[PDB]
């Protein structure tokens, strides 16, 4: 016990052990299994930061505190530390006389406890190749005997996938399940807490500011447990507040800098409000509408929604907007998606789901089982999105996707959370989820029979209906369907192609200007509802680009000057120059 | 009753080392009972709980406060679920029957099928059950299992696979939490092939992962929610009466699963639509949660009656459930909220109010 | 890189589990935040309690050299330990920190370097700085969930393009000191931008330091009469092309010409259908202008009519004539609704998944190309 053991009492009596605060249960049952006859081994187990070695230590603790039953005082606890006793045994033999002469001092106080943190480790420290009396195998008889008294801690996998594979040493231990506090638990343990932290970082926590803390981390962090993650908030914002007074910005830990914090961890964006960002959000369906023309339900709704999230009343556990953007082609479905990405300067995760026509291209998106060739790389969609959990989620033309796979964004919608092949939840709560389609658009681009001609606005709702599943269409947000480009549209659309065509050339040093009446003549060549905007674009390119092209690349346009585009009356024709 | 304990109690030890376990720490235990001096010979209750203790079960508790919890159960859920009576009915006996020790043998506390219309409470009522008895719930998105070699990810991965250290989801959630609620969401989604592993954990209670290991599912509350046969419910019919297509949705759910699965269900609840009632009760819950929302801000807000009626006759419809409420509640009510409240009246301060005007359909607000 | 470093810093104070572990995805600098960190350290440009703190940067090669007779590795690393613990003034960084998850003997797959260092992190008496990829994190890291919970992870992001031209601007001394160049810096704009545009498959504050490096290698070998210049837009827009495979400055030198009787050239062996040769020849001229589309390709074209009137034959004509390898893909094999899995590949855990798509590989080998699918009604 002398340089391989560490005194857990010593360390309690000079306060480096931190007060066990509940967790009454637990100690009531270790106590129980530490008084039997033979086999008196607790074993801790649980899930990661959940306080086994806290209870462990909270033992020894109490036992310094006197707060046990008159049958484990006096009883000193050490914590054995593997890789000191490791460390020195180069030659063979070596190990085992010193893990024996350890065994021969536990045995021969009668009184000590041994607590093996980590207690999965030891089940190799033979070096012979094969099953070689290694430690597991070296305190096997006596556990068997309840000659010394053994306390373990390992987490939930571990212990399953490798403590009780060997079964010999496995049923010599009792399993004592250390779940996770509850809020209330969790709350009580970092008022008892508090006192340490409080004189480190030199700041006081108030209670309100403990609770959200715990509210906060129980929400939002939700890969950690919950007597860890709470504590950790709370050393996160002690740590933070401690760096202030050197900018003399020293107060308490109040509400609003645990949820910076928060904010912070989970990488969600909480009170930025508060600064300039409500200016953002405030003219963000105008900077929308000077880019997307037309369409402004689609603007009113998102803006709406992402209002909704940043001014805190959205919803609890659903993505941010879940909207179906249906109508015909060139309208600015997918424009207005990239352009709300592009303003809100936040990553677009960007899936045409042309790609997944066929059934079994989900395991794309989620991963492909264990045992299979692809195990490693995990989905595409869950990965994209616990990379980038504040983003906007675009699934182009999802009517060509298999039908089967939307079923995959049933739960997404439902619940916000997509479980990948490992076992790993996709955060979906801060996601902007649209899908783009031309589902029902065929079939009011319809010629009716009979002398009477008949109205078919309920067409694009009924197609829509008979594609998407009643349980899928049940929680999406809204079902934008967006109109035709109309005539003063289609002025609007060629300038902005104009303007962009404009950007291309002064890339190159080059100017241009275009008539009024130029371009209302180009509005009216190649304008086409059926088409919506793209055959404007297209007539733009065959009529400006190219002769400029042919000035640009040949003489006349190189280091070019202000280009004059006119429109004829006699023949309508357009003019040019240098 | 020891040795028979830890026969039919204690499964991943052998015979007679579980029953020496048992009588050592019943032992122990009555040791360290004299907290009062009260040492007293082990009786069959003493080993009943020390049992318990060890193999992770619920013990005979009626002199505890769970008999209060078990009693106002139904009761509680009815404030959280308005309608459907009846599932929460058979949930509740299902879970007082296995706590009072008339369960079944060796078969899950209960396995429902939860069938019926969108929007209805189906897979909400499981997650208020969960909350209410205060156990994990272990919710599983079955709709990501529609290839059929995904039971590799419920059970794990063969011995000499690539993913054989990971384990199965389904056995280790259930490893972990032997007294839970098992939420298999969207139930009709995975492959058939998936439905041929619930067959044994629904007629044995136990499920083998590729370890070897024994996963115990004799205190879990099997529950799967389904929409079998809604495109069927919402279909009006051809013809001068329009029927009720729910004898439809059931004879869907007979022609998905097989006859060996559907005999071993403890029961086939079909959820019915939401009444006007319903429909207002849960406008108000809907109204509750808002509240709670902006009181998280500060903001306090009132509703008056008639323009509670005027939201749910806006909202109301059938054959969408409670979802098209949220989402009228949502237009009417958060959007205005949100647009006061980021650059508005309403920051850092609330008290606003709501009324409908009969003339013009509208709402008040203010401060 | 402010808001990285005070978040690593207020993690460096906490009382436990001050460990950050800097995540990000590869060439975002994560290692030069941690080695920026040390370098600000020695300048004093750092806040009042990260002052008079070395960062030792551990190296597992060095530590785990010739550590048979079991034990040497478990002493060296507790000697380590004990030495780390001793300063309180020291912090230990790990570069490749996925990699300490195993240095155990075979024999049983056991105490190494993350089972020795857990008591170590949770109870807060040393301090170590992390760094790995996400593809590694969530692979091999997260793994051990009591070795992942004691790092609070830090998301490292690629910097924008004005922030990667001012770590451009304040990493030119170092890159002109060693290629005896200079960078203009509208020169360096250029590089930032054209590497935004076209180097596609790296991240954003490595691929225009690789524009620069090799502009300057390259610049150190044009000398041959040493003819040392400054690197301007065209050079470093010559570099970024080699990998985007067309210049678009150079079009003013000996390819203007080809251009330019690119259709009397086609017309010379596709006689007969001109204005397809007009079209393709327009929308060539106009991406090589710079009148291109930003998001699309060059061109998608429909060529109809009877058959055998040179619709194959003006494209593989086009293909020769501007040197540009020609890819076939005849839509005769593909009348099947899922063939398209040749096309793409097949999802993950099928039989054809490391075999990769037919058409996504060819594009990504051959970047610049001719794209021919004959018969497109039949597939
Ligand atoms: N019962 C408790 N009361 C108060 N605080 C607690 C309790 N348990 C834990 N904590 C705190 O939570 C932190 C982490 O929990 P704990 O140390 O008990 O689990 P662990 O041994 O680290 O588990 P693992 O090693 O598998 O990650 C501890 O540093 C401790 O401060
Ligand atoms: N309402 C609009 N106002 C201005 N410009 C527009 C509008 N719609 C489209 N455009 C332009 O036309 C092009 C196509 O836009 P977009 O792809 O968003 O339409 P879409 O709805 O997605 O068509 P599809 O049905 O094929 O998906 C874009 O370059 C965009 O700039
Ligand atoms: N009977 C009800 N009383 C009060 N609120 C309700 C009821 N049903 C549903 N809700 C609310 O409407 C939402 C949807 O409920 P739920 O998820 O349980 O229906 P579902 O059957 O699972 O839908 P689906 O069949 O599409 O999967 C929930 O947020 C829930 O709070
Ligand atoms: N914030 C920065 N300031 C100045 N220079 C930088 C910054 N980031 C990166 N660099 C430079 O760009 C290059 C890439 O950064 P770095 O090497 O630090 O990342 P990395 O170690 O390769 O990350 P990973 O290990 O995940 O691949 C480095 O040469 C570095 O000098
Ligand atoms: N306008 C033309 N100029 C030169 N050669 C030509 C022309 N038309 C046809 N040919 C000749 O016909 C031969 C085959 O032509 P090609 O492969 O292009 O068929 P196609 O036009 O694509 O129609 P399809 O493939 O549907 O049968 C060429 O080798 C070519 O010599």
């Amino acid at each position: 016990m002398e340089n391989f053991t560490t005194n857990l009492n010593q360390l309690a009596r000079v306060g480096g052990i931190d007060p066990l605060i509940g967790r009454e249960k637990e100690l009531e049952r270790a106590i129980q299994v530490l008084c039997r006859r033979r086999k008196n081994n607790p074993l801790l187990v649980g899930e990661s930061g959940v306080g086994k070695t806290a209870i462990a230590e909270g033992l020894a603790w109490r036992i310094v505190q006197g707060d046990v039953p008159e049958v484990m005082a006096d009883c000193t606890i050490y914590s054995l530390d593997i890789g000191s006793l490791l460390a020195g045994t180069k030659y063979r033999g070596d190990f085992e006389k010193r893990f024996k002469a350890l065994l021969k001092q536990l045995e021969q106080d009668t009184n000590s406890i041994l607590f093996i943190d980590e207690i999965h480790t030891i089940i190799g420290a033979g070096a012979a190749s094969g099953g070689q009396v290694d430690a597991a195998n070296l305190i096997k008889p006596l556990l068997s005997s309840g000659k010394i008294r053994v306390i373990g801690s390992t987490t939930y996998q571990e212990f399953s996938n490798i403590f009780e594979k060997d079964r010999a040493l496995a049923r010599r231990f009792q399993k004592i399940d250390i779940t996770e506090p509850s809020i209330e638990e969790t709350v009580q343990i970092i008022n008892g807490l508090k006192p340490k932290y409080e004189a480190h970082h030199d700041v006081r926590y108030t209670a309100k500011a403990v609770r959200a803390a715990v509210e906060l981390a129980v929400k939002y962090i939700n890969d950690r447990h919950l007597p860890d993650k709470a504590i950790d908030v709370i050393d996160e914002a002690g740590a933070r507040a401690r760096l202030m007074p050197v900018s003399k910005r020293k107060k308490t830990v109040n509400v609003a800098d645990i949820e910076s914090v928060v904010a912070r961890i989970a990488r969600i964006p909480e009170k930025s409000v508060s600064q300039s960002d409500r200016d953002t959000l405030k003219n963000l369906g105008d900077r929308l509408k000077m880019l997307v023309f037309g369409q402004d339900k689609a603007i009113e709704a998102l803006t709406e929604a992402i209002k909704m999230a940043r001014a805190g009343l959205g919803h609890e556990h659903k993505p941010v907007g879940s909207f179906l953007f249906a109508g015909p082609t060139g309208v600015g479905k997918t424009e207005v998606t990239v352009q709300l990405s592009k303003a809100l300067g936040i990553e677009l995760l960007r899936f045409d789901m042309s790609e997944y026509m066929e059934r079994h291209t989900v395991s794309r998106l989620i991963g492909a089982p264990p045992g299979y060739v692809g195990f490693d790389q995990g989905g595409l969609l869950t990965d994209a999105v616990i990379k980038h959990p504040h983003a906007v989620l675009l699934l182009d033309e999802i009517e060509k996707a298999h039908p089967d796979v939307f079923n995959i964004l049933l739960q997404v919608m439902d619940n916000g959370t997509l479980t990948d092949n490992n076992g790993r939840k996709a955060d979906f709560r801060n996601v902007v989820l649209v899908m783009t389609t031309n589902a029902g658009v065929r079939e009011t681009e319809r010629k009716s029979i009979g002398l009477i001609h008949q109205d078919n606005s309920t067409d694009a709702m009924e197609e829509i209906k008979k594609i998407f599943t009643p349980e899928f269409r049940n929680r999406l947000d809204n079902i934008i369907w967006f109109d035709h480009l109309s005539t003063d549209v289609i002025h609007q659309v060629v300038d902005k192609f104009i303007v962009e065509l404009q950007v291309q050339l002064d890339q190159k040093g080059v100017s241009l200007e275009v008539s009024q009446e130029a371009r209302n003549w180009l509005a009216e060549k190649g304008y086409d509802r059926a088409m919506g905007a793209r055959p404007m674009a297209r007539v733009i390119q065959d009529n400006l680009k190219k002769p400029l092209a042919n000035e640009l690349l040949f003489g006349s346009l190189v280091d070019g000057g202000q280009v004059t585009v006119a429109l004829d009356k006699e023949k309508n024709e357009l003019t040019y120059g240098f």
